[PDB]
């Protein structure tokens, strides 16, 4: 029951799923004069994901790296509607999306109708065009105990989960004798995954222990050991070998224990079982005690996207995401497009890709608005002469803790970077500041870093 | 069982109850070379209470107005111990204090012993001298339903309670038709008490509705009605009539409904029953619908202090607090002192009084340290010639919303203030900044106000 469907104004109804890099980047550029835009997301704010590993330890505050959706939609003059809910089903034949857990509906620049909805009432939202940018969810690879005892580093609530857990562990630990193995275990941290997220989590967590906890509890800070576990033989494989080696070397210098070629077989309450392949080809088993476990590895398709694979013939054999065109149209559909991590275009699952794909698609949409026929669609694209999406790889950045970073800025073939250590850290900061999507978030993080210089981090367990 | 008692170092063991204005002001001045100090508080941070009414709505962040105890104790070179727990009983004859809900123990500048305590283990802490600064708790006057449906504005968690409640109400409201009385009720707020806390809560809440909520949901913001209920015939009675009148007039200008001479008889889930005495002497009953109820009125003695009234003969008939001397010694005890809201010295329950009392007492303590006899105590004070505590009333400040405040700065007989509106607001800011107890908190609030100028408030319901 319940079908929300506005059809008086002579503009196509465009429906966006998500409020992340794809959805919000698309929202910033879509022509709200030519189109009526509706967003569906259970998260009422944009998350600047590259600074999330700084949240738990309080190098940056949570509020500093998030921006409410409404602020973005307010800069758009035309009509925008936001449904604070999550899409549970996409319905191609009906051209509707079923929602669930409706918390609120905000209708900006719309002094008009009342939809007649109640909180947590199921509803279908009609669309003329659909943009899917729901993202991916963390992948445990079916390794037992990951979700039971481990914390992902995916969203803002995960930042609070980790702080509470580690804070509780530090308190419990400090009441025990120095020899006690339980004290050593509770002070131990394990981060799984050697990508930017894992490495930066480990580095920020190490920055806290050395720079803050050491000042008032040096006996504890000394006993804290951070571990970083990676299945491949190299950390940060998207960088050059020279930079990976420096990244690894540097982490080791700050007393982070790097387990390369090590895969977690199972996670228990107080330890994880890890297998390690050695140079010669032999496999050995380890046990790594831990008090806090951070899981920052693979991506998996969401149920909403998985369910949609079955409803479209040519998506039936998809796995990692929606198989998409060079025009970012979902294969088999006439009016659904997919950008970011939820779409498979043979590109990396990065914000950089989601951003470009969004800009590309938004520019295609105002081009559609001028052509009479868009007032079957696959053929119109190639017939009306406009370009396939071409990803330009701008490179990669990464913070390694202790005021050192690695960077590679490029464009096309030409590489032109400065990727040492302390200088790259200052670059890493300025560059991250410049690609924040709002002035508020930009000023907030800026103030966070200035405060850090003088007073070094807030670590409140209940806040 | 379990008695913590350090007795090798030749210094008196001074035990402080609380981590508020009294306890921390006393901690800042106590001579840690002449004394060993231990603090017991369930709150591990100092709260700058005058800015608490700015927390819920996000004019200031919660973290900006709190400062960890350890930071204060770190500036003291001598030994300081903090028990994260609450005192459940004071034992005069044993000279110990029973504690409960022990979360942690931190021993600063003490590379020494292990106390052998577990979390939530009952324990008695021995003392040579005791300083009680536990404060008062909010008084409902036994009016039914206050605690069931109302929110106090006393501590940091109360700030989050109010934001969550109002946020939920705004969401529920916006899904209803404009005529609907439920929409009008959910958008209605009632603040009980016309003191600085109540008035400032109302004003800050009104600043949010006009300045922020109006920008993206003007239909909602228009329907929001804030009520301020006061039992006396005047708002802010500590000020001159001229300033109260301007305070009242101004609140009314910003569309706050001021119910003077109105007392709440009972609080129900969706409304409160209020009685109003009129000019001629007649009493009428009202019903005030509400969605959010903030209760900012009287103070009551804590159970810990109430229980102690029975254990000391001369405290048997006490009610509002511990009956104290001119030397701030608890009458009937030889080694217990009381400062702030938990002690009754015939002075107002204010931070200003707690601060002065603390400084006075701390200065008495290093004076005791030089006199051999303190290596029965009532008589030593008057015999050794030092002064009774004399409260100097520096006056009163208050924010009224919409960038207006009222102030009265004085000292002794001489009054010399500037208490108009917009100018007084700038004074009100600078003065509040100057009496914040730490540089960090000072810089944080400073940055909060700068950000407010450009981007106007964060109102995240889950953060
Ligand atoms: C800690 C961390 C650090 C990172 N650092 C970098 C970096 O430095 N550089 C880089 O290029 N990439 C980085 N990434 C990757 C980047 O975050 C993703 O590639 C990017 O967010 C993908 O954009 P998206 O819009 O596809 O998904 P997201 O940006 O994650 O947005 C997905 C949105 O969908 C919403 N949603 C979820 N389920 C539903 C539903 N059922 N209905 C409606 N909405 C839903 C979510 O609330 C969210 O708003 C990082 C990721 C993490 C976790
Ligand atoms: C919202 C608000 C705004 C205010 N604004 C002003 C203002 O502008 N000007 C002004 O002069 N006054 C103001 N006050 C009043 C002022 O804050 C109090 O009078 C002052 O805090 C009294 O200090 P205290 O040390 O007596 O207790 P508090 O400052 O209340 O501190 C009490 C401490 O004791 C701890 N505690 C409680 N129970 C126990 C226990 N059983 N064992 C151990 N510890 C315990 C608490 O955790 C806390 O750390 C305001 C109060 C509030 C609530």
């Amino acid at each position: 029951m319940k079908v929300i469907d506005p059809q008086h104004s002579d503009k196509p109804n465009v429906l966006i799923l998500g409020s992340g890099w794809g959805a919000i980047s698309f929202l910033k550029h879509i022509d709200t004069k030519k189109y009526n835009v509706s967003i569906i997301s259970p998260r009422s704010y944009f998350l600047f994901t590259p600074l999330l590993p700084s949240a738990p330890v309080g190098t940056v505050d949570e509020k500093s790296i998030i921006e409410p959706i409404v602020n973005f939609a307010l800069k758009k003059k035309g009509n925008v509607t936001y449904y604070e809910a999550e899409a549970t089903s996409i319905n191609p034949d009906r051209n509707t999306v079923t929602i669930k857990s409706l918390s609120a509906v905000s209708q900006l620049y719309q002094p008009e109708n009342h939809l007649g909805l109640h909180q947590a009432e199921p509803a279908e939202i009609k669309y003329d065009y659909l943009i899917s940018a729901v993202g991916a969810e963390p992948n445990t690879f079916g390794i037992p105990g990951v979700t039971d005892y481990g914390h992902f580093l995916k969203e803002i609530p995960n930042s609070l989960e980790i702080r509470r857990t580690f804070a509780a562990n530090l308190e419990k630990a400090n009441l025990l004798p120095k020899g006690d193995p339980e004290r050593r275990r509770l002070l131990s941290i394990v981060v799984v995954g050697g990508g930017p997220t894992g490495v930066e989590a480990a580095g920020e967590l190490q920055d806290y222990v050395h720079q803050d906890l050491r000042k008032f509890l040096p006996a504890l800070a000394e006993e804290v050991q951070i571990h970083l576990v990676e299945a491949l033989p190299i950390v940060l494989n998207m960088f050059e070998k020279k930079l990976s080696s420096y990244a690894q070397s540097h982490l080791e210098n700050t007393s982070i224990k790097v387990h390369l070629r090590t895969a977690v077989a199972k996670v228990e309450e107080k330890q994880l079982l890890a297998k390690t392949k050695h140079e010669d080809g032999k496999i050995t088993e380890e046990t790594i005690p831990y008090g806090t476990l951070i899981w920052a590895t693979g991506n998996k398709a969401r149920p909403v996207i998985t369910d949609l694979f079955k409803k479209i013939p040519e998506q039936n054999s998809s796995k990692r995401g929606l198989a998409v065109n060079d025009f970012l149209q979902v294969k088999g559909s006439n009016n659904i497009f997919a950008i970011g991590d939820n779409a498979f275009a043979g590109l990396p699952p990065t914000a950089q890709v989601a951003h470009q794909e969004a800009e590309y698609l938004a520019k295609n949409f105002d081009k559609m608005a001028q052509i009479p026929n868009f007032q079957k669609i696959d053929l119109l694209f190639e017939e009306n002469n406009f370009k396939p999406f071409k990803y330009n790889d701008l490179g990669a950045l990464a913070y390694l803790g202790s005021e050192r970073a690695i960077a590679t800025i490029r464009s096309g073939k030409r590489t032109f970077y400065t990727g040492g250590g302390l200088m790259t850290f200052y670059l890493w900061r300025i560059l991250y500041l410049s690609m924040i999507l709002s002035a508020r978030s930009r000023l907030k993080v800026f103030f966070d870093w200035i405060k850090l210089a003088f007073f070094k981090r807030d670590f409140f367990k209940g806040l």
